């Protein structure tokens, strides 16, 4: 029935709740699933989600997604949040989120002074790098279980090794089970994976995360 479109001018809001999820330690990693998701759609933007999740044969009725701003106190001062107008995921999940991220981002402050633009969770791979867990779990779903989960943290531990230095957030086995999750839940989602995994892979050039997610999502058809 009612799903999120995000299109391309919410992309890099998405980009950075990933980010703010792999800069948190001992992160709640229960909606990234759906995060990633919401990442590989506004990727694809609303038009081509639609129309994949039509051709599969769904019943769509898309919710846009803005950004919005919502007033919250931390510690007796207002502070502004900005939000996403999701169906899927409410306001106070977000802030949350954002608000354990700035918990773990004033311990690296402490221990490092002011974090690096690749250690931060506005880096433009952030998202990316969710979805190279994802491109791990779509290989292992034919099962109809979770007994692919130990193969998938294996791989993740070796093609993730340099992610995994950069975000104590990056938590193979917490973010492979909330996909495993968010496909048993919405199989929708799988559809809109691959068609996602396709046309990211044959893009050129490119980050050293794109270069990783395209050859774990091709490894999953070789
Ligand atoms: N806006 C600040 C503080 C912040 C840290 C972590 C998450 C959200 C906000 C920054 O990006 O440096």
């Amino acid at each position: 029935d009612s799903i999120d479109t995000p299109n391309y001018d919410v992309q890099k809001h998405i980009n950075k709740l990933c980010g703010m999820l792999l800069i948190t330690e001992d992160a709640n990693h229960k909606f990234t699933g759906l995060i990633g998701m919401l990442y590989a759609m506004s990727r694809l933007g609303r038009e081509d989600t639609i129309k994949i999740l039509r051709d599969a044969g769904y019943h769509v009725k898309a919710n846009g997604v803005d950004v919005t701003t919502h007033r919250q106190d931390i510690n007796g001062k207002e502070m502004k949040f900005e939000v996403l107008t999701l169906a899927s995921l409410t306001t106070e999940i977000q802030i949350n989120i954002e608000i354990e991220s700035r918990k773990s981002y004033k311990k690296m402050l402490k221990e490092m002074g002011e974090v690096a633009p690749e250690y931060r969770h506005d880096s433009p791979d952030c998202g990316m790098i969710i979805l190279c867990i994802a491109a791990l779990v779509i290989t292992k779903l034919a099962a109809g279980d979770r007994s692919g989960l130990t193969a998938v943290i294996r791989r993740a531990n070796n093609v993730l090794k340099n992610e995994m230095k950069r975000y104590k957030g990056l938590l193979p086995k917490d973010i492979a089970n909330s996909f495993y999750e968010v496909f048993e839940k919405h199989p929708h989602f799988i559809d809109v994976f691959v068609h996602f995994g396709i046309a990211q892979s044959s893009t050129k050039g490119g980050s050293r995360v794109e270069g990783i997610f395209a050859g774990l999502f091709m490894n999953a058809y070789g």
